[PDB]
């Protein structure tokens, strides 16, 4: 139930006016019965300790919820992104990973953040080049340090369109539950991260050619038994799925999994304690269960 | 040949009564030829020094005949089990586990313990988690140093099963090799701690896509040579209840199923070239040792 | 556009028939945007530092191509191989791994090398023990730390053929493109022993079994219909499933990155308007790529 | 000014009839400028961040007056000791260690906790333990994890007196400054646990040789001058300083040099700056402009 | 009371005539309530595990009554040294090193060696260079892994005349005590190994200067009493010799003796104090096992 | 006779103005038989690899004659520090530091770096700065990885007067052995960054208490004999001595040892081999035997 470790920093930074600024920023670390802690960082003036520690706990239940083996973390920075300039937020940003990273709240299997609303995909390229650079210089896996990278540095393909593809397929099935595709996805791109290597590079030609001779065999058969059959020919739909599979296809069809056997699993657990359209009673009483 | 680490251990624990007891255990490692060393732990009274050599270099041919990256390895503690509490034996699992992680004789790329038939999942559990906290908790492997695990443990579906379904499979193709299904087991058990996901979950529904659109595929082609009257859609019962219910346990039975395949065409290799008749144990050795 | 590491080595050596050598290398890392740095290890003595700063940035462009993640590197050793026993290449190759490792210039993480037309695999062999050995012991990717290798030692299946598969991959679809498929096989050994399990090990079955229950199904639904066979695969489906192995998927693999590859200059030399220059649509592709 | 670290933990006990128990925990860092931390640890009902915070800012203008090059740190667990056995206080101990270390707030490098009114030398033992045992094996200084403890268990001779000794040292040259023999002791300890050796095992003897050669070459000069006399007896004071010649004496010896020249250090602080009897004031110039 | 690790390894070399030969090895750890352990290698076909055992055990007593923080240890390599060249034992004790260091066994803070009757300089020379070129290269300490070594490579002033020091002073002062010069010389190498310099190397001017003052200050108050009349100044003929000759064989020396005397005077305490006559080796052994 | 390892580094730059520089920067390691390697930096235009190397050999010589012992270094910046502002010189200094950290050519253990005529202490101060907030923040000898700190980062005094020092004791004995006085002081440093202590910090209040101890003595011992006599007021000098006994002490007299046996050898080698006022080949030959 409570947030087993919680951190408040103070920094300093050197502005570009010439002045040196104290930043006090906040990481909760909820549970530890799953490593590593997932979380994203929030980049605004309200922040505060309650905020992250209930962030956290919420983080863990969602995480719990859609069966992805992360913790529930959550940091703040207590800045107004829109007072500093470009220079000033990568010094922000940089040392604020350094802090983590001393203390043990960032790293590919210890912390991993994630972007908000007020943070983006520089600020993780930012952390991700200073864990790399720095503490997760001796690591192979230092780039799997932080979630929602550029694609140049390490992203995922179909990031972007997660959370209202993942909403979509829950509303098709029927928060806690609904608003977990972002979390699954860059589950998935903490995976292609560890692997070295993008979703079907070594698997998409090999399927090809395989349903090419399945589609030749029904030719073949169609063939012997009657004397101009042609069961070869894909669909329209299967021709431009063969054409353009790439790693969103996978993204994607993995998302679609994993909130088909989370609606079935709450389902499950709503018939079974009796509770009618209470959707949220019953995805709670499924996570806390889980964990 | 010979067992080139074998480790004896002399390590004290506090009784439920109050009192102190020196607990024996050994560990012995048979080649490093291959890393990590793979083995089970006995708790048994019977244990000794010879046993736990032996059955290392039981365990290194039997990795090698089923062509399971793995030396050999085994353990043993001289208790009886049947005469400790839970918390007794909690304490004592966690104790051996900090002796043999600090003499660097258990780690997910130096040596994966086992289940026996006196040691269970719970004890894999201990085993992990003391691991995971104290010696290797700056290891995103942490939890790759052992298997037999459970389900929320990170353990593989499809464990159960796994020795009878080796001995199934082996029989069907036609010790060393039957009894080694379960080592594959542990094998794919310990490549998904390492995978941090389970086998098929980014794989499965693309999989259904892309069959259903093989099946739609044929129905259309099928429907302009002649005339909708042809359904060449519908799966088969069975490939239904497949699509329905796949899990791990599909690709780790498949997997398994595989491997015992691809070592009885070995071992019936073998026992050809060399003009063995009847003893394929023979065969099997001796596949064993030129592998190795 | 310059080399960001080159490191010099002066390391000695015990012939056999008791004198001491001293032995000149050195390695030279391109980039380190992409770790780890990928390169070849060439026994000659004709090497120079400039010839593997060139061959260092050749490296790294080659890699970004064929959208391969590793750096440029390349290391040379001023030897004649036919001048040595194997026992004295074994000391050598040793030494020059331990001088490298303790600099970091070695490692899965760090720095990959791989054979050439100097060295072959049982170089490798010795490389990877020396690294698992004596720096990487305490590692779980220790052998994931050189490329090349035998299949005992943690080799990939369809490595000899792989530069004249990638050649004929590439010449079917239309040096800095043509000549990188076996450098895109190395990477692929690279992931194996990063995943310590061969290609297809927990698939081939399973892929079988979908495969004959969709002939199945197809069989079913005909005989409903209107028996009919459509379940048997054709003979080259049939010997497909039969033989299926890694090297079919390390090949499909392969096919797919020069595709793909060909494809982005096909693209980039569109763009530009380079109607017959594919060596500067190339170059282009690569640095902007970087 | 403000803390830099700040760690807050709730860790899970089981009492000795059964029962889990949520035990809240706070570890405050105020400065790294110098490296390692330094701090003691209050196992006390009333403990609060805000009163670790500023501990932590004392004991950095503490360990800055007498030249001890440590930053500034502490610690506090919301438990009353009189409520538990030693059992499960031994269990509380040696698991907020385990955090403490897990989250690198414990560390021969990082930070070294102290006793306090609250504590004694069984918890630092238990620190000290679970810390070479867990954490930091293939540390050659984990010993040096911690300090104020027992002989037997790496402790420094000389530490009950510490702080009175300090205390009648500082009264004698003429809070920030007098309370600060413990500080200085601790600091010696955690020499002599880097050193792996107690002071003057490698010198006593030879010392005593060269003070009687000493006194036998005053003997034969006179002897040799005028044709006997006796130099070569030490007093009596003397013959009992050379007999009972221990750690403790070079321990004692340390402390009153550090203390007469912080006591000189103050001095010439409140001549610089016109202070007249407002001893606190020069003490915090002088620990300020140290910093 | 027994010994907490034994380690059993057994490891290929290749000889001149390149037949490859399996050599034996054992190291034991007695205690590891006081780390580092420390103890010798004994090169002799006629080692085995309780010989080593028992070796260790003393060890651990013998370290507990000279008041040095090691545990016991003892290693046995069952070969012959006089069947074999130097380039076969310079393999053998890289390859002994190599396995001991995988395994914890070897190391500044882990488990110190030393030498032995059939074992010297040139073998601790040996394991140093193996252990501080492939396992402890980044250790700061890598040097402190081994003591006997030779001055060049790290070793203590004072070293070949440290056991008959120990048994001469020990013998003034009026087994486990009389023969533990060696022990505390070792010790004083592995501090001076961890000091990264030698003793009195930044002090022997600084007391010289001092001396010269005091005796300058004798001076200078008689010729004020009385009537450069008077030469206090000048030192006696040895004090002369000692400044002149000071070096860290004198501090090695002035170490052992304070190392004996404190040891005579608490066994002596304790046998008075279980009132014990003649028998001073239960006297030792109960200060060590009270000790410990 | 040759270097080992020769490292050439390219690294950007960030320019006040708003251009990116490549700076070329190279470290020579000459010989790592005796680790750690030790040598300086030289901020200058004219660098060659050549001259790196000749004078990473020249300091494993130098070193080797006055029994310091490090292996030779020698690293090399090829700028004008006179067209750089500080800032940019801060940044070109701590990335040459992290690059040369990164492959094993900076640490305590391997490579410890010193100033030059060109580069300062401020130089050293940012080195040991960013070494030991990035890859040696783990390390309990941080900052030990450089020499020629500010007194408040760590440094020696007597550092500034220890080349001329070292001259005067060579010249008073009778460019190898005269000009080695600087390089006995920073391994003076080294070592007191690695005991966390200065010099005679445990030692001073002890040796004075001895030395009036000994003065008493003689005195009583003068009283008995005949009938009063003061022979325990200590003489001017030594009274200085004592009341201002500093580090710099030690470290002079060390120095002076150090300048005195280095001396006797030279004279030894050059009588064995016959050789007549050639002692730069002496010195040579004694370094060579040495290593």
């Amino acid at each position: 139930k409570p947030c087993n470790h919680v951190l408040s920093l103070s920094f300093p930074i050197r502005r570009d006016d010439g002045s040196w600024e104290v930043i006090e920023g906040y990481r909760a670390q909820h549970s530890q019965h799953r490593t590593p802690c997932k979380g994203g960082i929030r980049y605004s003036t309200d922040v505060s300790v309650d905020e992250v520690k209930a962030l956290a706990s919420l983080m863990t239940y969602k995480c719990a919820v859609v069966d992805v083996p992360f913790g529930g973390a959550k940091a703040g920075v207590k800045i107004n992104p829109k007072n500093y300039t470009d220079n000033e937020l990568e010094k922000i940003t940089r040392r604020f990973t350094m802090e983590l990273a001393k203390k043990g709240f960032i790293g590919p299997g210890v912390d991993v953040p994630a972007p908000d609303m007020s943070t983006g995909e520089r600020e993780m390229s930012w952390i991700a080049d200073t864990y790399a650079s720095t503490i997760g210089h001796y690591d192979i896996n230092a780039h799997a340090c932080v979630t929602g990278k550029p694609i140049s540095q390490g992203g995922i393909h179909g990031r972007i369109s997660a959370t209202g593809r993942g909403v979509f397929h829950g509303i098709e099935n029927f928060d806690l539950y609904l608003n977990a595709g972002g979390v699954t996805v860059s589950y998935f791109e903490w995976l292609k991260n560890l692997n070295h290597v993008s979703y079907g590079r070594l698997t998409f030609k090999y399927e090809r050619d395989s349903n090419y001779h399945l589609l030749m065999s029904v030719q073949e058969s169609l063939e012997r038994k009657f004397g101009g059959t042609i069961p070869i020919v894909p669909t329209a739909e299967f021709q431009d799925r063969i054409s353009g599979a790439s790693e969103k296809d996978i993204v994607h069809s993995g998302l679609a999994y994993t909130m088909e056997r989370s609606a079935r699993q709450i389902m499950r657990t709503a018939m079974k304690y009796n509770l009618g359209l209470d959707l949220r009673t019953a995805a709670y009483v499924n996570a806390i269960e889980k964990v």
